[PDB]
């Protein structure tokens, strides 16, 4: 659902306690995949370091289908609120 897709979008925004870095890249890096597709963009430059750890992450996704993204990414953020509550 893309209603569903949209909630999750937002209430990820409220959560009580901000997630662990590993669990931020998880949520940037599906919903990129969910919304653009594959990975589009060049990856950025040597001092940008937390953007190229975003690019990997998305880019890591490649092939996986807009629908499974969206999946993974409404089921993760349900995760998140249960565990630092919202």
């Amino acid at each position: 659902s893309q209603a569903e897709f949209d909630k999750a979008a937002e209430e990820v925004k409220h959560l009580k306690t901000k997630p662990a870095d590993e669990e931020m890249l998880f949520i940037y890096s599906h919903y990129k995949q969910a919304t653009v597709g594959d990975i589009n963009t060049e990856r950025p430059g040597m001092l940008d370091f937390k953007g190229k750890a975003k690019w990997d992450a998305w880019n890591e996704l490649k092939g996986t289908s807009k629908e499974d993204a969206m999946k993974a990414y409404i089921d993760k953020v349900e995760e998140l609120k249960k565990k630092y509550g919202i």
